[PDB]
């Protein structure tokens, strides 16, 4: 299934600190951020997505259309300019962000009642699991 709609509460977070290090996030931010539980809110209608990632420490929102490239500034995360593109590989939603960092982007897919996420940058992969609230 491609239905990623919902409010998703984190269950598991693996190697988030490694992914942040690959993005060059400063020590202070990483040490706080790695402690925190995350929430993902996805609104999905056809190709049109609104995605919000939140903790007590950050709020990161992005809107996009599947299949349409968009220039984006990564704002409070690492303040970099990338060219982003989100597409379907089967029922895996795949984002590639072209720019200074290699292998940058993410993957999201559904397994039963849970949403699985990969965050990639450089040679780092962060693996996450969320349950549907
Ligand atoms: C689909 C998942 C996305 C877009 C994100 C998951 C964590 C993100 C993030 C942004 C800023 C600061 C920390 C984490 S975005």
């Amino acid at each position: 299934t491609r239905d990623q709609n919902g409010t998703w509460e984190m269950e598991s977070n693996e190697n988030f600190e490694g992914w942040m290090k690959a993005l060059d996030i400063d020590f202070a931010t990483r040490k706080i951020a790695v402690r925190l539980t995350q929430t993902l809110v996805i609104d999905q209608d056809g190709d049109n997505f609104k995605v919000k990632s939140t903790s007590t420490f950050w709020n990161y929102d992005v809107d996009f259309t599947v299949g349409v490239e968009f220039d984006e500034y990564t704002k409070s995360l690492d303040n970099r300019h990338v060219k982003a593109l989100v597409t379907w590989e089967g029922d895996v939603l795949v984002c590639v962000q072209k720019g200074e960092k290699e292998n940058r982007g993410w993957k999201k897919w559904i397994e039963g009642d849970k949403l699985y996420e990969e965050l990639t940058c450089g040679d780092q992969v962060c693996r996450q699991v969320f349950k549907k609230k």
